[PDB]
């Protein structure tokens, strides 16, 4: 009765197909990654591998066509079919609308004029059948050809297409702020009065889908989730410490590593990646941590790519954790799209700076609407940030099969979450207890 | 494994307070009985003096037909909800009490009896005293604590506050993670992922319990729970139509002393679309020059009127009682069909949410009361100007009322504080708990 196509045309997943995975599950969406574990070379090869897609699918089924990265769904099928029947009781391919004519602008004057400002064609998000839509793409495009700018073509010089004016299926985003609120659950639009069903953060509205993740559920809460604040893994995988050190600052060097000797987990192995490059601490340092290389002033993941361990844990020398039982603790929070998990640590004495960033504009600091709030543990959870520092679990599945070694602000903190933006890895900020302080 | 809950709802007929607690019940399958259901309260006037103690005769009562040591939470019904379900309830009792001890809920002040405090063990934290609307431990326990009874205008808190000080079979709740007291902690409260979470303690309190005045902050909040996940189809169609009409009493408060006014205003209501009606005119004049003609239109028509009338409803076999004041302008022509549909548990009062045509924001509901008139509250433009839509709890609402046969011919609606007819009616509802649900889903009229 409906399948969902969502395009995710990658080798290696991203944590935004990961959520939209998780998103359709627990909606009870039937799903199919279109372009899973091939190599993307715009927009024109989204046409390309849904037309491989369809060519599988033999009967004439109702489909979603929907972009992955940057969109959830909501609501499961129930109140997807009805809202798709009531919106073309003739069966037409639906699109979602948008704000703006992209990215022929001349186009705006052979649009159907109409009193919204929902205007014109998303090619992010579509709905109807799979012999309609076949017959629209059969042809196939060019890898490099604008798929928006076919469909908005279609739409104008067919009768193919009707538009989601209303926002009940699909909702670009961007530049709609003030339309939007989180409530019961669900994106409620004002200015529409819809709830609608998929969440799209198109272009840079991935900002504020990432925002309203953390106060989103895919399942009721279990309360008692804190209630015990200690944690023991059944089965402990194998954790590479990965310590930035600076023994030019002797005192901070051993009051750090004294803290890191008493995080309680057994199966692991620590390295130790100085800045400094006098040898004369060398002699005692390796006493204790044999794994000892000086004159380091990047990240390194070479060391952890040639081990066997599953998790990369970096940890920097202004960071000190107190809470023993921190990484069985991290470990039980990676799931799903959640693979990259910063725990929130404030300065003694001035708790509100944090090592997370909330925001971010052109590339620097920038305060949320909801820092404070999180910073003061007003609510706690798992938050989707652009910046987090100085204590980060990874996966391996990220550090193995994606490059952290991007270049752009030179500093070595800066640059590993500028790489991650940009493969769509989130970065979980996690404030669920008391776990440090950073001096 | 097992848990009953015993909620005290001693009436002869349900109030909203009791009903909203069994629908939360029942959506967080939570298995229940109603303790005292038939009959008379002689409790006390709680919002003004100590008193209680029938809670505790009728919890007696109740505990002599369960026979076996379950473990049951015993509670508040009128200004409390479960929020989650068994399964969360007994890993927290379990962690609580290893022991099995009764656990209390705490709150921060000790009430009724404020020489206690130099009894109460110290502690760290703000939340240092009983409070006895919502507890749980096993039945032989708790029977054993109660068993001879008590004077029914006892105090009820007193009563366990002692226990609690002089034996070893309480324990407190200090962390909120069973039972929250809500009155007063406003800046310790956010709703977040449809949970209260308390960031003072790091706790999703079960049951939220809007102790005292706080009634006003859980009714706030309940505009924004869930019982179930919504039907986000719910406006897609905003059309509307009952094929089997329920009979409703139109109720028209009307003045011919404004001959213009009053004629408007029936052009409007006689385009309301509704067959199975009967429609009475409460006119407030006391000039009889206009009868002859109005009752050419209006057959049942009554002069010098100055009151809201139940009577005529009463005599009738109608379902429902609609209130029109003149002022309120409805173009909304299905809106009766619109309405009914959502009168269903504890929702038996609406209110369409209406405007000053000159005015959009200044409506026919009070979020919030202060000495009885108006007050803004925190989300009162929000609503106004349709941020968020659907049902909401508030104290006051005005001029376009629809009320279930339930509440019209089992309570008193005629109470006194005011000497004002539009607020005596909802100060008698909110005395009785009976709940205001104002709803803005749709564009429904004007006021003038
Ligand atoms: O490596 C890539 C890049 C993009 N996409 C797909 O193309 C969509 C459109 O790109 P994006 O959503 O970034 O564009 P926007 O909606 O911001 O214009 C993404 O969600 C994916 O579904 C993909 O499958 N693989
Ligand atoms: O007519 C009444 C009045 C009170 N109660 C019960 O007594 C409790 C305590 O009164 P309330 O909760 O109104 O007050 P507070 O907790 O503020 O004393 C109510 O919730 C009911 O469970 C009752 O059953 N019938
Ligand atoms: O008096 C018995 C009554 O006590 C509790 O209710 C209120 C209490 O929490 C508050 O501190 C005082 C003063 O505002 O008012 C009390 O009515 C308890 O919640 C209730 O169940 C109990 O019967
Ligand atoms: O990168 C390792 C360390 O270098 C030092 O020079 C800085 O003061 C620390 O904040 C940092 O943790
Ligand atoms: O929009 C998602 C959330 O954003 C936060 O910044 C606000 O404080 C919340 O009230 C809101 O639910
Ligand atoms: O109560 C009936 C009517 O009386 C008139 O005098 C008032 O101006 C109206 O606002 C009111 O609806
Ligand atoms: O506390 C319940 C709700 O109250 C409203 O007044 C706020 O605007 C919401 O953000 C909040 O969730
Ligand atoms: O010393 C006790 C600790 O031993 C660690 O190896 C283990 O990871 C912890 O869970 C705790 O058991
Ligand atoms: O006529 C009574 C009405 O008066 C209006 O001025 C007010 O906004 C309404 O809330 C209601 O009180
Ligand atoms: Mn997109
Ligand atoms: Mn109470």
């Amino acid at each position: 009765n409906l399948l969902v196509l969502g395009i995710g045309i990658s080798v290696h997943k991203t944590d935004g197909v990961l959520r939209f995975e998780k998103y359709c599950q627990a909606h009870n969406l039937q799903y199919m990654i279109v372009g899973e574990g091939k190599k993307w070379n715009g927009g024109g090869q989204k046409i390309n591998e849904l037309l491989i897609a369809l060519e599988s699918i033999k009967d004439n089924k109702l489909i979603v066509v929907c972009d992955t990265y940057d969109l959830i769904p909501l609501s499961g099928p129930e109140e997807i079919l009805r809202k798709y029947r009531f919106l073309t009781p003739d069966n037409k391919v639906v699109f979602s609308s948008e704000l703006y004519c992209w990215p022929d602008a001349s186009l705006v004057e052979r649009y159907p004029k109409v009193d919204t400002k929902y205007k014109y064609l998303n090619s992010g998000a579509f709905m109807g059948y799979r012999d309609d839509i076949y017959e629209m793409i059969k042809n196939g495009v060019k890898d490099r050809d604008d798929d928006q700018l076919f469909f908005s073509i279609k739409f104008i010089e067919t009768d193919k297409i009707v538009l989601d004016y209303k926002c009940e299926l699909f909702q670009a985003m961007y530049r709609c702020n003030s339309d939007l609120v989180v409530h019961k659950n669900r994106i409620f639009n004002g200015y529409t009065n819809s709830y609608p069903v998929f969440a799209h953060g198109n272009g840079p509205a991935k900002k504020l889908l990432n925002h309203m993740e953390g106060y989103f559920m895919t399942e009721p809460i279990d309360g008692s989730s804190n209630t015990i604040n200690t944690f023991k893994l059944d089965n402990e995988p194998k954790v590479f410490f990965a310590l930035y050190v600076d023994s030019n600052d002797l005192s901070a060097l051993k009051q750090f590593l004294g803290k890191v000797a008493s995080i309680q987990y057994g199966n692991k192995v620590i390295y130790l990646y100085d800045r400094s490059d006098n040898e004369q601490n060398r002699k005692l340092i390796q006493i204790s941590y044999p794994n000892y290389h000086t004159g380091v002033t990047k990240y390194v993941f070479d060391d952890f790519k040639k081990s066997d361990a599953q998790f990369y844990f970096l940890l920097e020398q202004n960071c000190i954790i107190t809470k023993k039982d921190i990484l069985h603790e991290l470990i039980m929070q990676v799931k799903d799209n959640h693979r990259v998990i910063s725990p929130m640590i404030g300065y003694e004495q001035n708790s509100t700076r944090t090592n997370f960033w909330g925001d971010i504009e052109d590339g620097y600091y920038k305060r949320s609407e909801n820092y404070l709030d999180l910073a003061k543990h007003k609510v706690r959870g798992l938050w989707n940030v652009p910046y987090v520092y100085g204590v980060i679990l990874m996966h391996e599945s990220v550090v193995r099969n994606w490059d952290l070694s991007m270049v752009k602000y030179n500093d070595k903190d800066m640059d590993l979450c500028f790489s991650l933006r940009k493969h769509t890895i989130f970065m979980y900020m996690i404030n669920n207890n008391n776990y440090g302080y950073m001096v």
